[PDB]
């Protein structure tokens, strides 16, 4: 069998004190699979001209999602969370991009690719802390 990428991601920019927020929300319209409900989806953001550092997005207060996971972590999944990138200046900050990606656990470890987006900090408009949400691509390798 096959899954296709599909679906958005929602979440918030923001840069302060030369330090470059972001904060991860959830997903729509992600690739379906078997029995609803099995693996939490999880999330990686990093600059593309960086040093490669790749955060991944952890999952929040599960006793709110346990009552949620039920067809959002099936569909749609949700992450609420936060990341900073200090030692970053609009200088070399509006060359880097910020690229989601949207990654979901194997059976045994192994992690499966869901999404990826390309969001370009030169002209990033939500770094007034807005949700927005953005278009999950595929990972070419060419």
């Amino acid at each position: 069998a096959s899954h296709p990428i599909t679906g958005e991601i929602q979440l918030q920019i923001n840069y302060d004190l030369g330090n470059l927020i972001i904060h991860i929300l959830q997903a729509r319209n992600l690739v379906p699979r078997d029995n609803n409900g099995y693996s939490d989806p999880f999330v990686k953001v990093y600059l593309l001209p960086g040093r490669g550092q790749v955060m991944v997005v952890q999952n929040a207060s599960a006793e709110y999602k346990r009552r949620t996971k039920y067809v959002q972590k099936s569909l749609n999944p949700e992450w609420n969370q936060t990341v900073i990138y200090k030692s970053i200046s609009m200088e070399q900050l509006m060359k880097k991009t910020l690229e989601v990606t949207v990654w979901d656990y194997d059976r045994f470890s192994s992690n499966d690719f869901l999404g990826e987006v390309l969001i370009d900090l030169s002209s990033t408009s939500h770094l007034d802390n807005t949700p927005r949400w953005y278009p999950l691509k595929e990972q070419t390798e060419s």
